[PDB]
């Protein structure tokens, strides 16, 4: 046809359908199932392993420069050993910010306070 029914040559037949039959066959098909199922499950949970395979050959392998950022940029470099919240927040907090508070509380709350509190428990002695 072309104009025997309704400008068949001017209704985006090969052009309008080219993007409509291509976008409606990949968009709501892969963008709403693949990237969240096929590419997310086979390439997002299998290949990518929800990260980088195993952070051994695609994140922490033999290379000091994977992609001038290390996938995303941060992490595994800053929050992995920042030396101010990753090796102290869970360490010093108990091996530097607790021992001193305990070594003084043990003899400062069991000899002066715990003494009377356990001796009479009245208030003082």
């Amino acid at each position: 046809a072309t104009k025997a029914v309704c400008v068949l040559k001017g209704d985006g037949p090969v052009q309008g359908i080219i993007n409509f039959e291509q976008k409606e066959s990949n968009g709501p098909v892969k963008v709403w199932g693949s990237i969240k199922g096929l590419t997310e499950g086979l390439h997002g949970f299998h290949v990518h392993e929800f990260g980088d395979n195993t952070a051994g050959c695609t994140s922490a392998g033999p290379h000091f420069n994977p992609l001038s950022r290390k996938h995303g940029g941060p992490k595994d470099e800053e929050r992995h050993v920042g030396d101010l919240g990753n090796v102290t927040a869970d360490k010093d907090g108990v091996a530097d910010v607790s021992i001193e508070d305990s070594v003084i509380s043990l003899s400062g709350d069991h000899c002066i306070i715990g003494r009377t509190l356990v001796v009479h428990e009245k208030a003082d002695d």
